[PDB]
C-alpha cells in the first residue's frame, strides 16, 4: 500500500514544550575564526510545503544572532523573528511513530527569512549550517515533534491516479537518457563567490545531469556531476576528484510556446506548453574534494557559496523540454476528445532500493491531466510511486476509474441494448453503470407456454468495478414463471479485462472470469402449492443462464439439475430462495450433456444476431427506443438474451484494441473477430495507446502491460 500524507489537513488539526527554548552552536575555521548562533526559539509549526514522506518545518525565532569573527574583525546579525525552513525524511515504523534520517540529502535547509544580497551568501550559508548541526543534535526532539503532531494519512490500497484523470509516466533512467542525448544542459562553468574582496572560483565541467531521488510531487532534483575542475579558493588552489557533484532541487513550470509538435490523432488547434525549469536552485548538499583531500570543510563552504551564483545565474542554460503537451485540442476522432487535456500538472516520485540508493527504473516522472474541463481544485502533485515497479516498463499511461466507467462501461451497456440512454445512470461513487427507473428486460415465454415481461427495478441492473473486473449483475429479474407465481432471478459474471497476443499483437479482450452465480427466490406460499413446477422453471432457466441458449436437453438432465436444485433451496422471512454457487455451475454445465461442438454453435449464432443488432446502434453509441422495444417484446430465452448481450458488451472493448478501424462497424468488426480468432486488421492495444500520448509528449510506445488495478494502466517500451 501507498501511504498518502495529508499535510493541509495536518495544519488545521494542530508540542514547542519538546524543545528547550535557548539554543547556542559554535563552529572554530581558518579564514572564519569562530561562527557563534545564539538565541531563543520563538515557535515550531509543520507547513503544508512538504510533500509526501517529506514534511517541511517552520522554526521562528524570537530573539538572537549569528557572529562571525573573522580574526581581525567580526560581523553580528541579528535574527529577530527570522524563521527557517528544515526538510526531513520519515519513516513510520509499526506502532506509528516515525524515525528521522539525518544523511545530508533527506535532512536539510530549504530557506530561511534572512534577507541577504550576493555578497551576504556567507552569512546564509554559516545560518543554515550551524542550525543543521543543531537540528541533528536534536533529531530525538525532532522525532518527537513529528510522533506528537497527529499526522493525517490515507492508506491507498490500490494504484491511484490522487484525484488526476489521466496521467503520463517515464522512469528516471528513461528521463536521463532523454536528458544526455538532448544535450541541453550547460556544459562548463566559471562559478564565483566574492566577499570582502576573498575570491573563491570553481571553474571547470559538468558531465550530463542525472534526475535522481529525494524529493517527490513538484520538487525535482538533479545530480550534476562534476567531470574536471580547479577550485581556487582566494589563492590556494585543489583540482577536483572524479566523483565529485551537486545535489540541486529546482521546481519546473508550462510556459506558453508556439506548436511545434504535431498531435497525429488531433486536430492540432490547441496550445502548447514546454516543461521547463522555473525562474532559484537549491543546493541540498554536494561531494566536492581535491585529489589530494586537503581542502577543509570551511574550503567547501565557499565553493558552494561560488556554485550557488553560478547555478542561480545560469539554470535557464538547462534548456530541456521535460514534457510537450498541447491543451484545449480537439481531437480527430470525436469519440476520444475524453483524451485531450484541459488541465495540466506534473509530478515526481522517488523509489529507493532496499539498500537506500536510487532506483532510477521505479521513480516515476510523470505528466497529468484532467480531460473534459472537469476541473481539480486541489492540484496534488504526489504520484504513486508502485506503477513502474507493478508494470516492469519504462514508461506507462494512466486513466483512472472514474473516467473508465464514464467513457467504457457506460458504453458497454448501451453497447448491450439492455438499456436505452434515457434510462441509464453512471455512479462513480459506487463504480457503476445503472437504470434509474424501472425496465423491461425482455419477452419470456414462461412455463405453461405464456409469454411474458420480465423486468428489474431501478437500479437492478448493474454494470461496474469491482475488485478490478467489471461485473454484470441483474438483481430481482422478476417474471410469471406460471400459475400466477412471481418469480425473482440474480445473475452476476465477472470478467476480467486482459491483454493477449493474436498474430504477435496485444490485443484488449474483455473475457469471463470464473464461472457465474444465480440465486432464485420465490414467496414461499407458493413454493408449497407448486414446487415440482418452479423447480422444471427454474431449472429451464439456470440451463439457459449457463448454456446462452434455451436449448432442449436430455430427460435425465433436467431430473439431475433438478436433485441439485431442490438440495439447495432454503428458507428465509417467507420467501423460499435457491443459491446456485460456481461448483453448482460446473456440476450443471457438465449434467446439460452439452457437447463442446453445441456449445461453439450457440457462440456462433449468438455473435451473429449480436452483429445484426449492432447495425441499429448509431454513432452516438445509442439505439432507438423503438428498435429497443421491438428487440425486447421478442420471446427468448432468458439466458440466450443475456449471452447476446455480453457480446456487445465485450465487443465494446474495440474502444481500446482498433482505433479508427463509425462506432456500429467498429463493434461489429471486433464482434466478429472475437467469434473466428482473426485479428489480422485489428491494430490491438497500441492503436489506443496512440490516442493517450498525442497531446502528452516526451522529448524523443510498444504496449506490453494492460491491466486494471485501481487504474486502467497501460505500460511500454518506447
Amino acid at each position: 500500500p501507498f501511504i498518502y500524507y495529508d499535510w493541509k489537513k495536518t495544519i488545521l488539526k494542530n508540542i514547542n514544550e519538546i524543545i528547550p527554548k535557548t539554543f547556542f552552536m559554535e563552529l572554530h575555521g581558518t579564514k572564519i575564526t569562530n561562527s557563534t548562533l545564539n538565541g531563543t526559539w520563538k515557535a515550531w509549526n509543520l507547513t503544508d510545503e512538504g510533500e509526501g514522506s517529506h514534511p517541511v518545518l517552520k522554526c521562528i525565532i524570537d530573539d538572537g544572532y549569528l557572529d562571525m569573527n573573522f580574526g581581525a574583525s567580526s560581523e553580528k546579525i541579528p535574527l529577530k523573528n527570522v524563521w527557517i525552513k528544515l526538510c526531513m525524511k520519515i519513516n513510520p515504523n509499526s506502532d506509528g511513530t516515525y524515525s528521522i534520517p539525518e544523511k545530508s540529502s533527506s535532512f536539510y535547509i530549504k530557506d530561511n527569512s534572512l534577507k541577504i544580497s550576493k555578497d551576504n551568501l556567507i552569512l546564509d550559508k554559516y545560518l543554515n549550517k550551524l542550525m543543521l548541526s543543531y537540528f541533528k543534535n536534536n533529531i530525538k526532539n525532532i522525532e518527537m515533534f513529528i510522533n506528537k503532531s497527529r499526522i493525517q494519512t490515507k492508506v491507498v490500497g490500490d494504484l491511484s491516479l490522487l484525484g488526476w484523470n489521466t496521467e503520463n509516466s517515464v522512469s528516471f533512467r528513461t528521463m536521463n537518457e532523454f536528458i544526455k542525448k538532448d544535450n541541453l544542459y550547460p556544459k562548463d562553468f566559471k562559478a564565483v563567490y566574492s566577499y570582502r574582496k576573498m575570491t573563491f572560483t570553481a571553474t571547470g565541467t559538468f558531465d550530463s545531469w542525472e534526475m535522481t531521488t529525494g524529493a517527490d510531487g513538484r520538487n525535482i532534483r538533479f545530480k550534476c556531476p562534476i567531470k574536471s575542475a580547479a577550485y581556487d579558493l582566494d589563492g590556494d588552489v585543489f583540482n577536483s576528484s572524479t566523483e565529485n557533484f551537486l545535489l540541486i532541487q529546482v521546481d519546473l513550470t508550462y510556459f506558453d510556446s508556439k506548436t511545434t509538435i504535431n498531435d497525429p490523432t488531433g486536430e492540432n488547434d490547441g496550445k502548447q506548453f514546454n516543461l521547463k525549469v522555473k525562474t532559484n536552485v537549491l543546493i541540498v548538499t554536494y561531494n566536492l574534494t581535491d585529489t589530494d583531500g586537503s581542502m577543509s570543510s570551511e574550503d567547501k563552504d565557499f565553493l558552494s557559496l561560488a556554485f550557488r551564483n553560478w547555478f542561480n545565474d545560469n539554470i535557464q542554460q538547462f534548456e530541456q523540454i521535460f514534457a510537450y503537451i498541447l491543451l484545449d485540442e480537439t481531437a480527430k476522432i470525436p469519440e476520444y476528445q475524453w483524451l485531450k487535456p484541459t488541465q495540466i500538472s506534473y509530478g515526481s516520485a522517488s523509489v529507493e532500493t532496499a539498500n537506500d540508493e536510487p532506483d532510477l527504473d521505479a521513480s516515476i516522472f510523470s505528466a497529468m491531466s484532467m480531460v473534459e474541463n472537469n476541473t481539480n481544485s486541489t492540484p496534488s502533485h504526489a504520484v504513486d510511486n508502485r506503477m513502474l515497479q507493478l508494470t516492469k516498463t519504462q514508461a506507462a499511461f494512466g486513466i483512472s476509474f472514474p473516467l473508465f466507467i464514464e467513457h467504457f462501461l457506460k458504453q458497454a451497456l448501451l453497447s448491450s441494448q439492455f438499456i436505452s440512454v434515457d434510462d441509464i445512470v453512471a455512479d462513480i461513487n459506487t463504480l457503476t453503470i445503472t437504470n434509474n427507473k424501472q425496465i423491461i428486460f425482455g419477452k419470456v415465454e414462461n412455463s405453461d407456454g405464456k409469454n411474458v415481461d420480465s423486468s428489474l427495478k431501478p437500479g437492478k441492473l448493474k454494470l461496474s468495478l469491482q475488485n478490478n473486473l467489471i461485473v454484470l449483475e441483474l438483481f430481482d429479474l422478476t417474471w410469471e414463471q406460471g400459475r400466477g407465481v412471481t418469480g425473482h432471478f440474480d445473475f452476476r459474471q465477472e470478467y476480467e479485462l486482459t491483454l493477449e497476443s493474436k498474430s504477435e499483437k496485444q490485443i484488449p479482450i474483455l473475457k469471463v472470469h470464473d464461472e457465474p452465480e444465480i440465486e432464485y427466490y420465490v414467496e414461499e406460499a407458493q413454493w408449497k402449492a407448486n414446487e415440482d413446477m418452479i423447480v422444471s422453471a427454474v431449472v429451464g432457466t439456470v440451463f439457459s443462464m449457463i448454456l446462452g441458449a434455451g436449448m432442449k436437453l436430455a430427460g435425465s438432465a433436467l431430473s439431475k439439475a433438478g436433485k441439485l436444485i431442490r438440495s439447495k433451496a432454503t428458507t428465509i422471512k417467507g420467501r423460499k430462495k435457491i443459491y446456485i454457487n460456481r461448483s453448482n455451475v460446473r456440476q450443471l454445465r457438465k449434467d446439460s450433456g452439452v457437447t463442446e461442438m453445441e456449445l461453439q454453435r450457440i457462440n456462433r449464432r449468438n455473435s451473429s444476431i449480436a452483429s445484426e443488432d449492432a447495425r441499429f446502434i448509431s454513432n452516438n453509441g445509442t439505439t432507438s427506443i423503438q428498435t429497443l422495444g421491438d428487440m425486447k417484446k421478442k420471446p427468448m430465452s432468458t439466458g440466450q438474451r443475456i449471452a447476446i448481450g455480453v457480446k456487445k458488451i465485450t465487443g465494446t472493448a474495440v474502444m481500446f484494441g482498433a482505433v479508427g478501424l463509425n462506432f456500429g462497424e467498429m463493434l461489429i468488426n471486433y464482434i466478429n473477430a472475437m467469434e473466428n480468432n482473426d485479428y489480422s486488421a485489428i491494430p490491438g492495444i497500441n492503436s489506443f495507446m496512440q490516442q493517450c500520448i498525442g497531446a502528452m509528449q516526451w522529448p524523443d510506445l510498444k504496449v506490453t502491460f494492460g491491466k486494471l488495478q485501481g487504474i486502467y494502466l497501460l505500460g511500454g517500451t518506447l
